[PDB]
């Protein structure tokens, strides 16, 4: 995890396709993708981020990485006081777009970004309405331009981030960014206040197993190539190298 604003690092893996589907209900559908934390085991539902014990995150992030496009996630959250069900795209100089579900609200999802790592604070989230999430499969779209990030639900857009929103676009997230998808306890017991506060609560991990599943994921790459290089130290999109 090198951050091209501090140095110059090695081109990103890209996704050379003008898209990637990926159906988790077969068992070679992690080939392109790698399990950074637990054991994701493919099911009937699709593939399980279940939070069974303290410390369980498991996560799977994309081997390939995408600049501008779409990412559209079959999710449905994983339950439980605390249990964090995250879509998280992320790129090298820490520009992010995120989808995260907490399991005790049945009623929201919230929609968060940051542009270079800067949570200055914590004013870039957003809560909108979801019908149980924990209990039905939702699509969570993320579209991804030059112009503005959108989020969408089953169809329906319910946030809109345009470049100058993100401080007149010094935080818009414009560089190439990997999936991330995975469940972990915002309420472990060894978090901060701020974040078993944020997450609804302590997780009581006896209380259950809570799995989150994602049945199919479906990536769009705006600009093919097979590889990313940060030009420069400005972390714009204008200093990205490809063909
Ligand atoms: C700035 C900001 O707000 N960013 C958000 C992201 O943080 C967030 O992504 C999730 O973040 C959580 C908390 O950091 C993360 O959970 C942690 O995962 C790591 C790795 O799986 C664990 O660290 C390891 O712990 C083991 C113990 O089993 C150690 O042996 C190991 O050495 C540790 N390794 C490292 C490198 O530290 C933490 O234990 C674990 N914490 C908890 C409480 O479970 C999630 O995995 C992140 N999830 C995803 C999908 O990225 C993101 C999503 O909510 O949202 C951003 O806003
Ligand atoms: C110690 C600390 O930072 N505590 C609180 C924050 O954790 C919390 O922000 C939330 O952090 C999560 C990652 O650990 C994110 O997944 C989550 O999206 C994020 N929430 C927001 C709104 O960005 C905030 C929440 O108000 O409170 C801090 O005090």
């Amino acid at each position: 995890k090198c951050n091209p604003l501090e140095k110059t690092c090695p081109p990103n893996k890209g996704l050379a396709a003008s898209t990637y589907t990926a159906d988790f209900t077969s068992a070679s559908a992690l080939d392109q993708w790698e399990v950074t934390a637990g054991k994701v085991p493919v099911g009937p539902q699709g593939a399980e981020f279940t939070v069974a014990k303290q410390g369980d995150a498991p996560t799977i992030d994309t081997d390939f990485y995408f600049f501008f496009g779409k990412a559209e996630v079959v999710m449905k959250a994983a339950p439980g006081t605390g249990v964090v069900s995250s879509i998280v795209l992320e790129s090298d100089d820490l520009d992010e777009v995120d989808w995260e579900v907490l399991g005790g609200d049945t009623t929201q999802v919230q929609t968060n970004y940051f542009g270079k790592g800067d949570t200055t604070t914590y004013d870039r989230g957003t809560y909108v309405p979801v019908a149980t999430p924990q209990e039905t499969f939702h699509t969570y779209t993320i579209d991804w331009t030059k112009d503005a990030v959108t989020w969408s639900i089953d169809g329906a857009v319910v946030r809109t981030l345009t470049y100058n929103d993100a401080k007149g676009g010094t935080r818009f997230p414009q560089t190439p960014m990997r999936l991330r998808l995975g469940s972990w306890a915002g309420g472990d017991p060894s978090n901060p206040k701020g974040t078993i506060e944020w997450a609804g609560g302590l997780t009581d991990y006896s209380a259950g197993p809570y799995t989150m599943y994602v049945k199919s994921v479906r990536i769009e790459n705006a600009n093919p190539a097979e590889s990313y290089t940060y030009s420069d130290n400005s972390g714009s999109w204008q200093s990205i190298k490809f063909d």
